[PDB]
RNA sequence: ACGGAAACUUAAAACCGUGUUGCACUGCAACCCGGAAUUCUUGCACGUCG
């Protein structure tokens, strides 16, 4: 390394959930009893023929 | 009344005619617009719930 600079590390274990906003929103996803199906939007236009 | 006295050495005629200061000749040969400079340093997607 160098003489002015050493490396270091730290612990980061979350116990509660982690949410940092990024200006992005999900909109009608499937809000049902057992499945929240987040699909691929690219494949829904492959039966045009 | 002196071998005396009178008389222009005179008239016209172009030193002119033919003739290039001309012919051959690179303003040419050689070179880098070239070397050294961080687009960077401060910065949490969050306050807010009868």
């Amino acid at each position: 390394m160098s003489q002015y600079l050493k490396p270091f590390e730290l612990t980061l274990r979350c116990l509660g959930p982690v949410f940092i906003g990024s200006g992005e929103k999900r909109t009608p996803y499937v809000a049902s009893t057992s499945m929240v199906y987040f699909p691929d939007m690219e494949r829904l236009y492959a039966d045009v023929a």
